[PDB]
């Protein structure tokens, strides 16, 4: 074993066969913990007579022979951790005349006999914790008049009867964690009057163990993770030095409104799932409270005397309730911790908040505060995170929040003004339910905004740089007048082949109409957009942008499906598909409205960037193109003029459609299948000039490569 001079024998970490022997008299320590002996003959110890400390834990006892461990009659401590011995030595500790602590715990004791504990006069701490004790030992405890500190703890009793503890008259520490007692008497806690910890936590006591009346001194109460759902009104009149109540994780449905009262050392409250609960608790008496975590109950107003007895008050958890009306709060100069969330508190008054110089967090979440004074938050002073996200706020006071460490403000989707960044100087992390707002809080400090303003959302410029600012504006200026020119042409003079190719000018003009509604918000929101952009993207201007820019690329692809079914007659029908024609417009301004009906991906207001319109339209407009082209693949398979020169212009209104929309959807197929290589700007940029340039050059197509416009311009102007 290894070994320390202080007269003290200590034989661990070596397995030894039987008792060391040799050891001097005057040992003041004999310790032979951690070996593997597993029974001692008689007068095993006898040869030291002048022993107060012994130490035989985790020897593994099974049978102690009656006169084994007799020999001692002066040693302060006797420790046997870790052993297995079935009963306790009794007939071998008669003799433990001048004990202190006898700690039988660890052990593999089921039953006492009832001839035990005789003799221990003198101990101070017993232990017999993690043993299988089916009930107390009381006549063995019985013999136990000035013991100090026991613990039954990781027993197998069920319940204590009736004058189990009177004989324990000097006893202070009582330990049950990890127990499954079930039950208690009236009286059976009677005699423990000099009780100051009494444990009774992770147990299965179905009710509260109100035989605790008997505990005058009692201080420490600890029956957290128990069975208890029920507090009876006064279940702590008997208890008025207690300080401290451990019943966190318990089925508590109801709260007595007295049982918290005349708690004058109280230091600490919290009450988690009491459902049951409709009123605030009588706090009168306990003026020395820190915390009220009253959560999870059905509590309707807070009293407006709260911390005008709560003079020392630090924390107020109020979360999980049903409160509508807060009182003033004048009076808690030390209160740092209003959490007032998860409530249907509908507005803040000016002295809602007012006289809260030590509140630190501020957590009003989850909650249906519409108006909010200016000047409610004025009074405030040091606050560090002001939590009002998810609420029905309008406008959001701003005087005295300079210091706000943290701010969330998501959810309050009818905020639509955008905080100023002057008022919220010393801020860090922030969240408000358009990114617009971030924008512009971002001389300043590092700033931790999350709605995820980017490029998609712009906060200054909506397309990307002057490039695509004018390519856009370039495709505006083609698509309104190339189409309209085509709009006068070919219905200013009609064989369908040359009516659908002006009716896909219709299309198209209105997605100049579009991308002209779109550039012309950026003129006029150029150099700033967040002033504009909520407005834009919240409001019906977003509408009836985005119901003609799905309606133009809709119905120009429903009408060029249209084109080359009809200039597949080659291989009657006229009437067949001037309604057909409508009905691509009408069945595109039904893909035009489910945008509508039923974007805030974008100012651009397309749908592409909501896994419903836009798979259900890559997925239709590629198999558009799928039977488009397969169509048109056997219009060749003829192994002529003037419809020659419509298969060439159609041909050609194929090829050009299939090019531009392929890439507007790959990379509006999301990337879903692999996310890597992408870039939220610059594919945004090519999703906003390829888009709408398919209705671009077909205007500059019909009109330059297919001779029909030159036969229908003469047959106007002529």
């Amino acid at each position: 074993c290894s070994c320390d001079g202080d007269r003290r024998v200590d034989c661990s970490g070596k397995g030894l066969t039987a008792v060391p022997e040799g050891l001097s008299a005057f040992t003041q320590a004999l310790d032979i913990s951690m070996n593997n002996i597993t029974q001692l003959p008689e007068d095993a110890f006898k040869n030291f007579p002048f022993l107060e400390e012994l130490q035989l834990a985790g020897n593994d006892l099974s049978f102690i022979h009656p006169k084994a461990l007799s020999g001692l009659k002066e040693l302060k401590v006797l420790t046997l951790q870790n052993n297995q011995l079935k009963t306790v030595p009794s007939e071998a500790i008669r003799g433990l005349s001048a004990l202190q602590s006898l700690r039988l715990d660890a052990n593999h004791i089921t039953s006492v006999p009832e001839d035990s504990f005789e003799g221990l006069v003198q101990l101070r701490h017993l232990w017999l914790d993690d043993n299988s004790l089916t009930e107390v030992p009381v006549h063995p405890l019985s013999n136990l008049p000035t013991l100090q500190a026991l613990t039954l703890a990781l027993n197998k009793i069920s319940s204590i009867p009736d004058f189990a503890f009177t004989n324990l008259s000097s006893l202070v520490v009582l330990h049950l964690h990890n127990n499954k007692i079930r039950s208690l008497s009236q009286h059976c806690f009677d005699g423990l009057d000099n009780l100051e910890t009494l444990d009774l936590n992770y147990n299965n006591l179905g009710e509260f163990p109100q035989a605790i009346k008997a505990l005058p001194s009692l201080k420490e109460l600890g029956f957290h993770s128990n069975s208890i759902s029920v507090i009876p009104d006064g279940a702590f009149d008997g208890n008025p030095l207690l300080r401290t109540i451990h019943l966190y994780d318990n089925p508590l449905s109801f709260v007595g409104n007295s049982a918290f009262h005349n708690l004058s050392d109280l230091h600490s409250l919290v009450i988690r799932g009491a459902s049951m609960v409709q009123q605030f608790p009588n706090l009168t008496g306990t003026v020395h409270l820190e915390s009220l975590t009253l959560t999870g109950t059905k509590i309707s107003s807070i009293p407006n005397n709260l911390c005008q007895e709560q003079k020392m008050l630090r924390t107020l958890d109020l979360s999980y309730n049903n409160i509508r009306d807060l009182p003033s709060f004048n009076g808690c100069h030390a209160l740092e911790e209003i959490s007032l969330q998860r409530n249907q508190i509908y507005q803040i008054k000016e002295g809602t908040f007012q006289g809260l110089i030590s509140l630190r967090i501020l957590d009003l979440s989850r909650n249906l505060i519409h108006e909010i004074h200016s000047r409610a938050f004025a009074t405030l002073g040091p606050i560090t995170n002001l939590d009002v996200s998810f609420n029905e706020l309008t406008s959001f006071p701003t005087e005295g929040l300079n210091g706000l460490n943290q701010l969330k403000l998501v959810g309050n989707f009818k905020l639509k003004e955008a905080l100023a960044a002057k008022d919220f100087v010393n801020l860090r992390s922030l969240s408000v339910p358009y990114a617009y707002q971030c924008c512009a809080f971002w001389s300043q400090i590092i700033i931790h905004c999350t709605p995820s303003t980017g490029a998609f959302k712009p906060c200054e410029y909506l397309l990307g740089s002057w490039m695509i600012r004018l390519t856009v504006w370039f495709i505006f200026l083609v698509a309104l007048f190339f189409n309209l020119l085509v709009i006068l042409t070919t219905f200013a003079s009609l064989p369908s082949s040359k009516l659908f190719i002006g009716l896909i000018s219709v299309s198209n003009l209105f997605m100049g109409i579009y991308t002209g509604i779109l550039t012309f918000l950026d003129a006029v929101s150029w150099g700033r957009f967040a002033e504009f952009g909520i407005w834009w993207e919240t409001g019906s201007g977003c509408k009836v942008a985005g119901f003609l820019a799905v309606f133009s690329s809709e119905s120009a692809i429903f009408l060029l499906m249209l084109a080359t079914v009809e200039r597949s007659l080659s291989a009657n029908h006229l009437k067949q598909f001037r309604v057909a024609a409508l009905l691509a417009f009408l069945g595109a301004t039904v893909a035009g409205c489910f945008p509508l009906f039923h974007y805030s991906a974008s100012p651009l207001c397309l749908p592409f960037p909501s896994l419903g319109f836009t798979v259900t339209l890559v997925l239709l407009n590629s198999l558009a193109f799928l039977l488009m082209a397969v169509i048109y693949t056997k219009l060749y398979c003829n192994l002529e003029n003037s419809q020659s020169s419509m298969i060439k212009h159609v041909a050609w209104l194929i090829f050009t459609n299939c090019i531009f929309f392929c890439p507007v959807a790959f990379f509006s197929f999301a990337p879903l299948i692999t996310a890597i290589s992408i870039s939220p700007e610059i594919m945004k940029s090519v999703t906003l000039i390829f888009f709408p340039l398919p209705a671009c050059l077909n205007p500059v197509l019909y009109v330059f490569f297919n001779p029909k416009f030159k036969e229908d311009w003469k047959l106007l102007k002529r």
